[PDB]
């Protein structure tokens, strides 16, 4: 079997994206963020508290005929931007682009933190880390990619996000019209339940590339790029005006610069993020000052390459026995 979904960003700024999901039966469509850093697959729900509310989607688990609560299930968590959700777990019906999991767990939330509630688009997440990071509690349960992965034509996935526009998740099979050139592929370690891998340097704009190993993970639940100091450092120097602001939260820009592009190495190869792509607009209606989409890592733990990055290339998920991921330019 295969799927294929169209992924949407959420707004002007490419924030997040949005996937339409289909649970239950008959089918309740609800907007999932596909989370490549996180493996709980959860919805706002019915059962979610009603003042934390504001105009998503919500699944019914009463009104779907294929729902059965998983007795004595709870789930909890929290993400790596502070916010957090939790409630209690039914198995369902899912599908994604076509492709059908009967039994998968689907979180339902009693709980959301403000910045979900706040955020109208998003109705829940879908995610695509390995399951030993699934929180449901007594049992921990697999994900939508797990739950589907021997039924698959071929055991992966793809993102293909696009820049201010739609994109494409694939299941099973790898789309050879969507990039350009050929993909490669780079080692990955689950040891933390990621897809963590070594780029293998960077370049800034038309300088030279820096070949060093920067480890970090491949995250689509994440919009920036999340790098080590001293790359970020290089990166914002060669933008006038450019300054780390500790009351903002990291750097900034002036709004009436051209930012230069950025590479980064995947193996032998090279993925050239835009300069546009960096431009995170105006910190504050109206202010001149702009949010930088390269932002440094000291304080995560980890770097992340977020949606800046990823978007720039078709990545490939290849969850065969030994994972790999793979990046083409497109
Ligand atoms: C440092 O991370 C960010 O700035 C991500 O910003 C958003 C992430 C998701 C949704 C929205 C707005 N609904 C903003
Ligand atoms: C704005 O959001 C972030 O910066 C995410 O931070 C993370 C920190 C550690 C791990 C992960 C991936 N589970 C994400």
């Amino acid at each position: 079997s295969t799927g294929s979904a169209t992924t949407t960003p959420i707004d002007s700024l490419d924030d997040a994206y949005i996937t339409p999901v289909q649970i239950g039966t008959p089918a309740q469509t609800l907007n999932l963020d596909f989370d490549t850093g996180s493996s709980d697959l959860w919805v706002f729900s019915s059962e979610t508290t009603a003042s934390e509310v504001d105009g998503q989607t919500i699944y019914t688990p009463s009104k779907s005929t294929t729902a059965k609560l998983l007795s004595g299930a709870t789930w909890s968590i929290s993400y790596g931007d502070g916010s957090s959700s939790s409630g209690d777990v039914y198995t369902d019906t899912v599908s994604v682009g076509g492709l059908t999991v009967t039994g998968q767990a689907v979180e339902s939330a009693k709980k959301v933190s403000s910045s979900f509630t706040e955020d109208s688009t998003i109705d829940g997440l879908l995610g695509l880390a390995f399951s030993t990071l699934n929180t449901v509690s007594p049992t921990q349960q697999k994900t939508f990619f797990d739950n589907a992965k021997a039924s698959l034509d071929s055991p992966v996935f793809t993102a293909d996000l696009g820049y201010h526009a739609p994109g494409t998740y694939n299941f099973g099979f790898i789309d050879t019209t969507a990039y350009t050139g050929s993909i490669t592929y780079t080692a990955v370690s689950t040891k933390q339940g990621f897809w963590e891998w070594t780029s293998t340097g960077y370049a800034v704009g038309s300088g030279t590339f820096k070949s060093t190993s920067i480890d970090g993970i491949a995250d689509t639940g994440t919009t920036l790029l999340y790098l080590p100091a001293t790359v970020v450092s290089a990166y914002w120097a060669q933008v006038s005006g450019a300054k780390s602001s500790s009351s903002v939260g990291g750097y900034v820009f002036p709004c009436s610069a051209t930012l230069p592009s950025f590479t980064f190495g995947v193996g032998s190869a090279r993925i050239v993020i835009p300069g546009d792509y960096i431009d995170f607009g105006p910190i504050s209606t109206g202010s001149s000052s702009c949010f930088g989409g390269i932002q440094s890592s000291a304080g995560i733990g980890i770097n992340i390459f977020g949606d800046v990055a990823l978007k720039a290339a078709f990545v490939v998920f290849n969850g065969a026995t030994t994972p790999t991921l793979g990046f083409a330019s497109k």
